[PDB]
């Protein structure tokens, strides 16, 4: 079904045209906390912004911003957290948040660099003797373990709540081989990754919701959250044709700004649900 829509639409080569009609149908909400002078150097891209609706705030007294917002697919009953990649004086404020939100899983879809280019700071500890402490939010950050494979990497990571000493596993899920132009050609690693991720419990609502990000956390961000939004429902529905995508994703940014930022992106999209689904 989905099948014979993506092969007419493949046919007529009007995957600019369809994602346009997304671009315009989408909704508008305010953002003007994300807006306020004082958040200007919490926002990594000035035109990629949280709705003040569905806004992640952070609780100690400080300002309580960050770009991240909850994204909450009610029929499909998940929950996730897409946020932009930390920058150097967010890092704490990021980690605040995996803790307060009672994040199980941070899923990372980027480089820290690609195309030579900046894209994320590096939050996290490549080195096991080297934690990171981040002073501002109290937090302790430690690599205990990594399982690096060649498409993705998985890593057991330790964080402590240095004012509670309260310690939590972080399970790191770093998908590190996205093309560093357009998108991948066959969706199989990107797949297998997300199963990856659902195997391991992280989208269990037993868990608060998992942080999603990329560079933005809108493009790669969105292509994961929309596919596997898509497949829980296509599993779900009494009627597992009935799956429209477009409808899914325009649903999609209702919470978040600019989800798919590209046709190829939106094509990539259908091409991994089409297959996920056989699976
Ligand atoms: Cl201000
Ligand atoms: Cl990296
Ligand atoms: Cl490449
Ligand atoms: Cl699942
Ligand atoms: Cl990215
Ligand atoms: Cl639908
Ligand atoms: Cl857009």
């Amino acid at each position: 079904e989905m099948e014979k829509e993506f092969e007419q639409i493949d046919k007529s080569g009007s995957w600019a045209a369809i994602y346009q009609d997304i671009r315009h149908e989408a909704s508008d909400f305010p953002c003007r906390v994300a807006k306020l002078p004082k958040n200007k150097n919490r926002n990594r891209y000035r035109d990629v912004s949280p709705f003040d609706h569905s806004r992640i705030k952070l609780h100690q007294e400080d300002n309580d911003y960050i770009n991240a917002s909850l994204i909450k697919m009610e029929e499909a009953q998940r929950s996730y957290i897409l946020t932009q990649g930390p920058l150097p004086n967010t890092c704490g404020h990021f980690w605040e948040m995996v803790w307060e939100q009672k994040s199980r899983g941070v899923v990372m879809l980027n480089r820290v660099m690609e195309k030579g280019s900046l894209k994320c700071a590096q939050y996290w500890p490549q080195k096991e003797e080297k934690e990171m402490i981040f002073e501002d939010t109290n937090l302790k950050l430690t690599l205990i373990s990594e399982d690096i494979k060649s498409y993705y990497t998985v890593r057991q990571l330790e964080l402590e709540n240095l004012t509670t000493q309260e310690t939590r596993e972080i399970l790191h899920f770093h998908y590190t081989t996205w093309p560093d132009f357009g998108v991948p050609e066959s969706p199989a690693s990107f797949l297998n990754f997300l199963f990856k991720v659902r195997e391991s419990g992280s989208l269990s609502p037993e868990h608060g919701p998992v942080v999603v990000h990329c560079s933005a956390g809108i493009g790669r961000s969105g292509t994961f959250c929309l596919a596997d939004t898509c497949l829980l429902l296509m599993d779900k529905r009494k009627d597992p044709s009935s799956v429209d995508i477009k409808k899914v994703l325009l649903e999609m940014r209702k919470f978040r700004m600019g989800l798919i930022q590209t046709a190829d992106q939106l094509r990539f999209s259908y091409l991994a649900v089409i297959e996920g689904a056989k699976f």
